[PDB]
């Protein structure tokens, strides 16, 4: 019964700061553009102790599985190769990516009928409401 409220499908329906965000991590002129106009889809499942997040746009599909505490290396939609840690502290989903010595966080918190995505980089912050489709 780990992550049941996240368990869904979600649709992006606002956003702030991404395009500063994407800046921050580093993704180049166009595909912050593209990326910044997609409205993704986030699917999250479990099964067993295996946690599933799908982001389906036009932009990318993207995948990922894990389990919580335990790294992963991932290829992000902007193609950074990163090693990945997604814990649940105090009810939020939290996910560290670490490349070439820097470090982001996106973390996934229920609030309300929303799910919202806040995406931080050094002081550069994002944070993107989806609802359930």
């Amino acid at each position: 019964h780990m992550c049941d409220a996240f368990v869904g499908t979600w649709k992006l329906v606002s956003s702030e700061n991404f395009d500063d965000y994407m800046k921050e991590v580093g993704v180049g002129f166009a595909t912050r553009k593209v990326a910044g106009m997609a409205k993704p889809n986030m699917i999250i499942s479990v099964n067993g102790d295996v946690i599933t997040i799908k982001s389906e746009s036009t932009f990318k599909n993207t995948e990922i599985s894990f389990i919580l505490g335990q790294e992963f290396d991932e290829v992000t939609a902007d193609d950074r190769k990163v090693k990945s840690t997604i814990t649940l502290d105090g009810g939020v989903l939290v996910h560290v990516q670490k490349w070439d010595g820097k470090s982001t966080t996106i973390k996934r918190k229920r609030e309300d009928d929303k799910l919202v995505v806040e995406c931080v980089m050094k002081g550069v912050t994002s944070t993107r409401v989806y609802e359930r489709a």
